[PDB]
């Protein structure tokens, strides 16, 4: 019941693993949700259209009193079995969704929304120590994969992310005409985006077992996250101070485990747990510290419940990313089309029941 929290859940349908968690996460990225509603999907085929199918899911999350279905969404991007989810990381799903919607926004009043919210800039470098040669590769990024093994918290992971590696000994850099050279290799952050998607590296290759295994190591992350020290050049008008928005959690050892997401949708520290169709109020401690993962001095049970993805929002952007969404933000054109789709699927049902009964 939406009456407990003001928020509605998503149906437990098929085997879509992390999908519901990511959908709630994107739905509460209000600036994104607004842009999604603006997509000119009138000409679209509802079986094939990811943009239309995401409009439908966001609309129903905003308006429906009952849990929201995702079958037409999964059909539209073609991940209709468990295997589809097992062959992709959560960030890959996010990119499928965000790339589809950004493409549909091309040449509209919301063109550029996806990069505006999610894209940062980095540069990857290799610097020769004995000779005058440097290779610089500038890249956009939409998410960051953070190493956790042997790291206590987010801060130690970021230190390790920008750590300078020595390319020496047998590991010298092929510097072309300069020959093999001792060098140093690193990554620098130039910008950090308004909405910062961090995946934790919990699904690690293991030689012994020979495939990926989930690691349950305790790894701590804060409500407030200062990142100025990880930028090449800071901005005194806009420090890289981040506020925790969402914690995506998994329990178990495999894709038949259980996926939930914790959010404080307003960015005000008031958290809810979203567990498919049940959305419930929760403590901040339930959202945050309880998802750090079990203490290694506790042999009571297997501690297989922990965070794998965090969404942080930049403090200076918070009021704009989380801008309020009203009925006026949904075009009547789209409202009518979604009602039309509802009638059409209300009849596809009855014709299926006629031919099967
Ligand atoms: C090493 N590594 N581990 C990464 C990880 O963990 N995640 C989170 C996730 O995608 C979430 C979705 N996954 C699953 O549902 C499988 C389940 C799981 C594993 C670990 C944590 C939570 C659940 C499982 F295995 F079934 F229990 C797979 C793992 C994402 N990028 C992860 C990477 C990674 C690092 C670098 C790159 C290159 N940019 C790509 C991926």
């Amino acid at each position: 019941s939406k009456k407990h929290t003001g928020y509605v859940g998503l149906k437990n349908q098929g085997a879509t693993c992390y999908m519901n968690s990511l959908l709630q996460t994107l739905f509460f990225t209000n600036q994104l949700r607004k842009a999604v509603y603006m997509m000119p999907t009138e000409g679209d085929d509802s079986s094939k259209s990811v943009p239309l199918a995401l409009q439908r899911v966001f609309y129903e999350l905003q308006h429906s009193d009952k849990p929201v279905g995702t079958k037409k969404l999964t059909k539209s991007f073609g991940w209709e079995t468990l295997d589809s989810f097992m062959q992709h990381d959560v960030q890959e799903l996010c990119r499928v969704l965000l790339d589809n919607v950004e493409n549909k926004m091309k040449g509209t009043c919301v063109e550029g929304t996806i990069p505006k919210l999610f894209r940062g800039k980095m540069v990857s470098y290799i610097q020769c120590k004995e000779v005058d040669y440097r290779s610089d590769r500038r890249e956009d990024y939409y998410d960051i994969q953070l190493s956790i093994k042997g790291k206590k918290n987010i801060f130690e992971s970021f230190v390790d992310y920008v750590a300078v590696e020595q390319l020496d000994g047998d590991n010298k850099y092929d510097a072309g005409e300069h020959g093999l050279q001792e060098a140093e290799k690193g990554v620098k952050f130039l910008t950090l985006p308004p909405v910062l998607h961090l995946q934790l590296m919990r699904f690690m290759y293991d030689p012994q077992t020979d495939q990926n295994i989930k690691i349950n190591d305790r790894f701590e992350f804060p409500e407030q996250l200062p990142l100025d020290e990880f930028l090449q050049k800071t901005d005194p008008k806009d420090p890289a101070n981040y506020i925790l928005h969402a914690v995506l959690v998994h329990s178990g050892d495999n894709h038949g485990g259980h996926y939930v997401v914790y959010l404080n949708p307003k960015g005000d520290g008031k958290w809810c747990k979203f567990d498919d169709d049940v959305v419930s109020r929760c403590t901040k401690e339930e959202a945050i510290e309880h998802n750090y993962g079990g203490h290694d001095d506790d042999l009571s049970v297997r501690h297989c419940t922990n965070a794998y993805m965090l969404v942080y929002i930049r403090e200076s952007k918070l009021s704009e990313v989380l801008q309020a969404v009203t009925d006026h933000d949904i075009p009547q054109q789209l409202v009518e089309r979604l009602q039309e789709e509802k009638r059409i699927e209300a009849q596809k049902r009855k014709e299926r029941q006629e031919h099967h009964h």
